[PDB]
């Protein structure tokens, strides 16, 4: 008797290598069996094994990360795909596109109480912008067009905007193993079964002549950069701004810091400056033009929100609704580099003058300034890390950036640089969960080196995704910052309310993480000082090898010297500005 | 300019003592502030800070696994509550009451992008039979009463039959630290604002007699018993099998194989000597009763499967449907301990023909004691793990068994014994996630020794629930089986197919977990014969203490000697006969 | 002291207006009495007051298909918005933008057993791409802001591409009445406080390359046009088929059949020549293009579906999948117009050759010609009405036409013509209820006359309906088709087994409809022939005034006097053929 598995699974597999699919992420079970075999067998996809299925779902989140495309996500019944969910909801607010496949018993071993069986019917709920529980497998010559049109239309909702993970929940009746020998991925078609042709979204000329007036009418602007991933995309909000003369505020995940690009229209000392009354009412736009999802950035965030008679103007080509200010007064639906283009062609031929954009290259260039006049030398300051970190990290390599502080200092820190390199995060959602993983993610997706700087509470909570490092041979830096709990909430007001602090927030280890380097196999490094950081930090692609560099700093601290710190360059520039 | 968080989440968690709630196990972050800080200022809830969310929900798993009554999880916004899912989940379907705090933003700063938000709405879609989505603090009287109700409300659904999680997602707005000095805890009641008082549910007497009627008329009944958590139901189990002469098949986790109580009736070999047909045969019942649910022998759910013409009694209070033979006949919603005697009464004084019950003893006593002659000393062969262990865990201890094949070992080699010791496991759903966290908190749960017998990838798959032991120091004895892999995946059939087998199911990590117990700190050690695994095994709940005890097995022989040993205790079984 | 409701659904109810909300449907209750007044206090917005929930929720439809752009759906607490299921569901597959308002109690009422009030929150589950719980009225100037801002995302999200309907549950708390005295619609800005522009959906050039090259290539096309509402996507289309000298095969509902465009393309017989197997056979193109959703062509779908080597291309701007067949080898999300255009622009100057084209005009015209001499005189032959009736629909008028067999008796019997009228149909579902009601919405939307034709079980579904006629003076004339019970089910099968078949589907009612329009204080006609109909048809939108006339046929006959009548004609179009 042919087993109906052997061409439906056959033919779904084969179909979404057909739809451009190239790495599988696969996790091991019995019932999973003919996806995961498949997958191995097709000669155009590859597949990374992971046994812990938490670390696996963040591992294809990093690689499609990469690629800006989606991957295969594959596991067994039961809680391995209730494992998914943290990166499952990390994909859909990053609109990163995933492709989960999950295993599941037939129809008569459902929902009865047998052994490893769980409802996973809408088991992502709507973070999954497609769901479907696909047909026990049937061999006709319908259902194998039924099957290869699920993978294409799968495959092709994830791609479409709103980008983000898909489920096709998989039943699979027992006799499980795939006849390797029967050409299971058999085509009917020369080619794709289906191709799917997504597009871009454009807003016209006219419908833009409201948002084009305000721009041609305000020399007071400002354009405010979130995450960005197009080159288009860059070059032409870049244009755009030097055509108005507006400054950019350029969030680290925008890279707009970090390149030989423009920059003399980008600005990345506004986190740092942007907490002062007085340089806000000097700096205070008419207009905004926001890109991207919101910056890290909290005071530009409260500016927005506190001060509405700002005018916000949000592009969003995905057409969704990101701003918590609730006070954006357009929300434009439009890819950014037709937007830029329209509004670039809709102006007239004057060289508009610069002033307004030298106030803040003033502000931002007196702020870095004073501060280099500042000691970086103590390496138990968490601060100065990043203040030396900016210029070593290798040109075309990759930084994955740890929430919690990493990202905040990271924006605090780094100024705008000539070599280019790319910043990663995981701003979704914030998770401090599966940061190694995704990390390990992106160095399989680039294929060139990566660092990741992460604190003390997010590395333990991905450990298990260090298992990467040997198992698939990905080489990575860890830039370990290690405060011994979380530092952050040392900036929080409650942090004087000592008596439960410690317990509920700061929450130390105590772990000594050079065993957990032995335990994967990894080289390790705990540097005093700066310059044997230097010697030590070398990040590579070319081979295996996982590097931890432990950096240990003072939570205790930080706080004041950090607000001494930035008070202090913030009060310089007020006195220049004096001058 | 009062923070209504202080009096409204005040009432809230206090109102969870008044419950009966004594822990919170808690996950740190911003916005579930007043929940955290609450709980730990609160005089009954002890609080149990975990770092990884994953890990946290096993653990509060575990403790109320342990203790059979709800504990508060809590975590702050965003993936925090999506790390939950498969602790609630497993919850679930072992029927385990957990109360699920989520906190989250405000409306206005929902659905539009912000920092760290989630949708959390029916976050855990159904494996939960309780959600709210919480008002926005006020302090009015009226919603004083709303909130406190809403606690007694949560705890008493978590609690009513089928026990399981629920969940609560509290929006917080900012002001989030309660002023702890105005008497958050306040009421207007002297106890609980609602107590909630559920209760047994039963069938009658009538509605029995079809089913009373078909046992008393039948020689050849058994009685199946999967996880059972009931000392009242245990007993009546018992002496109902007594009284019809029955023999009981003893899952592992109805703890029926080791206790006081009387176990002529047990049944303990089951698993091994019904894979032969010939046995089967000669064994083959008219009725089954069974009580939990399906247990974990495979044997046993082919058997009735396969041959639907038994006759199936299912017994189940919660009024659930565990039965994936689709060929039950008798599905009973009422109390194991009510419909027993209910059976009993009914029977005649005709005292009960003991042969049938006799041919069943007679084969697990054969079975047994040829496996007896059989050489225990390699230490490299799993099951021989379980054949010396089950001799060695104290009395009155906990023996936590991971799942994969360490649950099919010990239910296929641990006998029947007067030694009291209760049997965990995760086997509502199977996971080989958050077992580490499980035991930890079992331990936790029950004040007394744990050990923990694991394979290599479940322990690294919850690696993170080490943190427990020194974080909260709380004592764990590991048995790790390192077979380097999935060892179970070795009995199927489609492990003769070479190119891919260890890839896509072998899947060695190469890990050496001595330095996971140094991470830990823990105490390693590495027997190379029984002599030096009883030295080194001394499970204890005094002090703070973990230790890891890895035993290296080898898979790839494991299968063949694995049934050569049991086809031939089942062949000396058909001789003797 | 202030309530806080006055302000804040005040505030909700402006921002609707000023999104470009006109038109609210209302159903009464005590619960919604703040979205009920102030929504009848707004000068910007008509309410319409109906009983039935159920029939509003179809008239909102109707009057909301009719615009294409949303109107509000407003109810108290309980199974009143139970009542809207069947239309939300409608407007969810129709693409029909509405904008559903529920009203809710309090978080200290719900889920306690108190009067009236259920579970409404995810009431529609995915039906609505769009969903909230909003807060409890608040009046801080940041929930003010959060308020309108819901309003515009709600209307937004109506709007965005699958136009449909969004659902937000408005929990209110008792002192329900609003201070109209107190300028409950106060702004803070002048005009919309957010203006929400969505754009329309591009494929470049050169990812229509390979559709392009084989349209160039392929003389055998067709093209498929479903349910249209664009005049640029018409004029495209049509100009199209003329560029690549495809016929174009017109469902009722493109409307392409009668206007006033170029119409030498339009193929209207297919449904019926396309049953025979020879026909098919020489028609057979090898490239087929898909505009709009399904044609209502049984026979088109069954072609597409049997033979999967006819290459078919389908354009769905929204980007959802449409396509029953499983067989589709494009799915092109992109504008209907930039798609014709950019096929256009890539096609040589070259005469197209005519003779394909010429062959399918052939057929059609020998078809028509033919069932031109079978005579109409019967008035008890449910075919013959609609042979009669569409030369009799009255320019820039609507026809209503139900579910059931007058969808296909039109499809059957209306042929191109030069008068303009529109043909709507509730197509998304094909559901027999609320056809009355979205009717009489169509008139509400248009104001212009609208004739409804409607069978008989569909027009008891929604006698209720008929109430819009007098309480809101809404004219109608409406057609009914009365063939005492499911004359449809006489094609299937199994109308054979007459055990059961009359029982189950036949489902006579014996009910005599001119009680109803009585009830209703409609006019009754019942016309025994095509003269006294002529006489008394006569649709007009210039005062109220219902008008049911009444056409009684025969179901236990059609079937075969239909077959014959049609097979007649396919017959003589294989014997011209031959000359
Ligand atoms: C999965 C998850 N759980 C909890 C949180 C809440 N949270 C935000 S930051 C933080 C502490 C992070 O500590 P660490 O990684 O050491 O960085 P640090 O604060 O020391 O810079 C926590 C627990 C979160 N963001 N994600
Ligand atoms: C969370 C989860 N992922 C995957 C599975 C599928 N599964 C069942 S057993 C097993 C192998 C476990 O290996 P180990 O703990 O070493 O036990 P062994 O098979 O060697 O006895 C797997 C992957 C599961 N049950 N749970
Ligand atoms: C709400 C609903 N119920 C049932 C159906 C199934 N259905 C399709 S046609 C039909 C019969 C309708 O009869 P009628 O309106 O008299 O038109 P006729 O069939 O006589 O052409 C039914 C019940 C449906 N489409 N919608
Ligand atoms: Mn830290
Ligand atoms: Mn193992
Ligand atoms: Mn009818
Ligand atoms: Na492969
Ligand atoms: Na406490
Ligand atoms: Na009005």
């Amino acid at each position: 008797t042919v087993n109906p598995i052997t061409h439906y699974i056959g033919s779904f597999i084969d179909e979404f290598a057909l739809s451009g699919i190239t790495d599988a992420v696969v996790c091991p079970g019995s019932r999973s069996t003919p996806l995961a075999v498949l997958c191995a067998a097709h000669p155009d996809i590859s597949v990374h094994v992971q046994i812990d299925e938490r670390s696996a779902g963040f591992f294809a989140l990093g690689l499609a990360k990469a690629k800006q495309r989606p991957v295969l996500l594959i596991c067994t019944s039961g809680t391995a795909a209730a494992n998914f969910y943290p990166a499952v909801v990390e994909a859909h607010y990053s609109r990163v596109p995933i492709i989960v496949l999950t295993a599941d018993r037939p129809h008569e071993l459902r929902e009865v109480g047998a052994p490893q069986a769980i409802n996973q019917h809408f088991l992502f709920g709507n973070f999954v912008k497609f769901f479907t529980d696909s047909a026990l497998p049937e061999e006709s010559p319908q259902m194998l067009r039924y099957i290869r049109t699920l993978a294409s239309r799968a495959a092709g909702e994830a791609q479409k905007r709103p980008m983000g993970p898909v489920h096709v929940n998989v039943p699979l009746r027992e006799p499980l193993m795939p006849d390797l020998s029967d050409e299971p991925f058999g085509r009917m078609r020369t080619g794709r079964h289906v191709s799917v042709k997504t597009g871009t979204q454009s807003v016209d000329r006219e419908s833009l002549s409201d948002v084009a007036e305000m721009l041609a009418e305000a020399e007071k602007g400002m354009i405010v950069c979130g995450e960005l991933h197009s080159d288009a995309d860059k070059e032409n909000i870049i244009a755009l701004s030097k055509a108005l003369q507006y400054p950019i505020l350029a969030d680290p995940l925008s890279n707009l810091r970090n390149g030989v690009h423009d920059k003399s229209t980008v600005i990345d000392a506004y986190d740092s400056f942007l907490k002062d009354d007085e340089l806000k009412r000097k700096l205070r736009p008419d207009v905004v033009i926001r890109f991207g999802p919101m910056p890290v950035s909290k005071p530009v965030f409260l500016w927005l929100k506190d001060d509405p008679t700002i005018q916000q103007i949000v592009i969003d080509e995905d057409g969704g609704w990101r701003d918590p200010t609730q006070a954006s007064a357009h929300m434009i639906h439009c890819n950014a580099s037709v937007f830029a283009e329209e509004i670039m062609a809709g102006l007239t031929a004057a060289t508009r003058s610069s002033e307004w954009l030298e106030k803040w290259q003033f502000v931002n260039g007196r702020f870095r300034e004073h501060l280099q006049t500042i000691s970086s030398e103590d390496v138990s300051f968490e601060g100065n890390l990043y203040r030396i970190l900016q210029h070593l990290v290798p040109e075309n390599s990759s930084l994955f950036v740890g929430n919690s502080m990493p990202i905040r200092d990271v924006d605090t820190f780094f100024e705008k640089q000539d070599r280019p390199f790319r910043i990663y995060s995981n701003r979704g959602a914030n998770g401090i969960d599966g940061v190694v993983s995704s990390a390990m993610g992106v160095c399989e997706g680039t294929k060139a080196p990566v660092t990741l700087v992460i604190g003390d509470l997010s590395f333990y909570h991905d450990l298990n995704g260090l298992l990467a490092a040997k198992k698939l041979g990905i080489p990575l830096t860890v830039i370990l910052v290690n405060n011994d709990g979380g530092g952050i909430f040392s900036f929080l007001p409650q942090a004087s309310e000592k008596t439960h602090f410690e317990d509920l927030f700061g929450t130390p280890t105590g772990l000594d993480f050079k065993h957990a380097a032995a335990l994967y196999g990894g080289t390790y490094s705990c540097p005093a000082s700066w310059d044997e950081f230097k010697t030590a930090y070398a990040p590579q692609a070319d081979k295996p090898g996982l590097h931890l560099i432990e950096i240990k700093t003072d939570r205790q601290s930080r706080v004041q010297l950090h607000r001494d710190m930035l008070n202090e360059a913030v009060r310089e520039v007020k006195k220049q500005w004096e001058l």
